[PDB]
């Protein structure tokens, strides 16, 4: 894939124009076909501009220089460096989970609770404002018991905004380092549901607003991301179901469309299947 052609120009000191055109065509084709990405035109142009600017042929290792340009533009396209959760402000840190139904929001709250307790030694509250989907509040409660985080009780009778305000009060009164807020989603982008997410965000003033999206959705993930970024000040993105996306380019798309970093990757169904996103790692893998 992107590996194979990039290997063929790993150590070729000639870099003839046909060799550049052939390498660029397959990277264009693999980005376009291997995944649902349509902004490849911008990536190829930047790689072409840098190659002319840095005079790759002048270098002792022109193919290595050309691949270095491709990797560096890939790392930049994916966010340059890992950005962590916004936990250096004043406790409690409020993290709002936003996204469509089926993206993986409830599972990700459990994943983040495990990650925050085991790695950052933090006290964590989880609350669910999903009074619309059936059994969802119990689903968070069960996940909280599995990951060792505390749960704030919620009921279908309550209205989402009231639930979040009450949990924030517990988080401040009991000195919780982190409050994780799970929210209801719809399966397509819905304005009414987008209006209620706005009121919940306004009430709790979240330090972190995380957009959870399914990589398997492909191009639709970027469109969903733009709509959420437009109506919410997204601080980060969580890409789920990576373990089941053979294509693998929802990542590059989202950072381009939103300008917001991917902070975490969901790589499975279990609570430990969370991995922090490192653009320089992932870029080297492919
Ligand atoms: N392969 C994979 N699937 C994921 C991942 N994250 C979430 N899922 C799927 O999402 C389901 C649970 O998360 P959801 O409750 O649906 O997420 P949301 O609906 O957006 O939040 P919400 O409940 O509305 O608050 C899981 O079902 P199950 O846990 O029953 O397992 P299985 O994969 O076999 O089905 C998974 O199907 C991931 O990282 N990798």
């Amino acid at each position: 894939l992107s590996r194979t052609l990039r290997n063929i120009s790993g150590r070729g000191r000639l870099t003839e124009d046909n060799v550049k055109d052939t390498l660029r065509e397959v990277r264009m084709a693999l980005l376009e076909a291997d995944v649902a990405l349509p902004v490849v035109r911008e990536f190829i142009n930047r790689v072409k501009e840098k190659a002319v600017g840095h005079e790759v042929n002048k270098s002792l290792t022109p193919g290595q220089e050309f691949v270095k340009i491709v990797r560096n533009e890939l790392v930049a396209a994916m966010g340059e460096e890992n950005q962590t959760l916004n936990l250096a402000a004043q406790p409690p840190a409020v993290v709002l989970m936003a996204g469509l139904q089926g993206a993986g929001k409830t599972t990700s709250v459990g994943k983040l609770g495990k990650f925050l307790r085991e790695k950052h030694k933090k006290k964590v509250l989880v609350v669910s404002a999903d009074v619309y989907r059936p059994a969802a509040i119990k689903q968070l409660e069960t996940l909280a018991e599995q990951v060792g985080v505390d749960f704030f009780p919620s009921d279908v009778g309550q209205k989402p905004v009231d639930i979040v305000n009450a949990a924030l009060k517990e988080a401040k009164l009991k000195f919780y380092d982190v409050l994780l807020v799970d929210t209801a989603g719809r399966l397509h982008v819905d304005e009414a549901m987008m209006d209620e997410i706005k009121q919940v965000h306004a009430s709790i003033n979240p330090v972190e607003t995380l957009f959870v999206v399914d990589a398997m959705t492909g191009q639709d993930a970027a469109n969903t991301a733009k709509a959420f970024n437009e109506a919410l000040p997204l601080t980060g993105v969580v890409l789920t179901k990576v373990d089941g996306d053979a294509r693998g380019g929802a990542a590059l798309s989202i950072r381009h469309i939103t300008g917001k970093p991917i902070k975490f990757l969901g790589v499975g169904e279990k609570t430990e299947a969370l991995e922090p996103f490192h653009p320089d790692r992932i870029a080297s893998r492919i």
